[PDB]
């Protein structure tokens, strides 16, 4: 698990989303993994903007953090999980490294501050969804 707080935005992988981020929806895609919900509390996380391809992320299965070099966001086919059936999930960054599915919501960042969060695992594989295309996170 892991989110991130920015102005009045909570950002958490759409699958982990809870019954109050439903209730406080501002933007779910189900295509990124994503979900924002509406907060009281004035969050202090700053997006990185940005076309860095390396950064830093937490693995929870590891309690370390990882440098990593990472893919552009694009659009790469995902497995199965319960979660969603088999599909192609968009603005995904894979990096080589260790992530289980309780790994998701683990930050990844670089200088410029948060790029994504864990999104896939998988044979030696770890998916970050970015969030740097969402200039929106950044005001009201
Ligand atoms: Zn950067």
């Amino acid at each position: 698990s892991g989110a991130i707080y920015v102005g009045n935005y909570r950002v958490v992988n759409r699958h982990l989303a809870t019954h109050n981020d439903w209730a406080n929806l501002v933007w779910e895609d189900s295509s990124r993994d994503l979900l924002v919900s509406s907060t009281t509390a004035q969050g202090c996380d700053t997006i990185a903007r940005c076309d860095c391809q390396t950064g830093v992320y937490y693995c929870s299965s590891r309690r370390k953090h990882y440098p990593v070099s990472f893919s552009k966001p694009s659009l790469i086919f995902v497995e199965a999980s319960e979660y969603y059936p088999a599909r192609y999930q968009s603005h995904l960054m894979l990096a080589v490294g260790h992530s289980e599915p309780g790994d998701c919501g683990g930050i990844l960042r670089c200088q410029h501050g948060v790029v994504g969060i864990v999104s896939t695992g998988g044979n030696g594989l770890v998916g970050f969804a970015d969030v740097r295309d969402l200039l929106w996170l950044d005001e009201e």
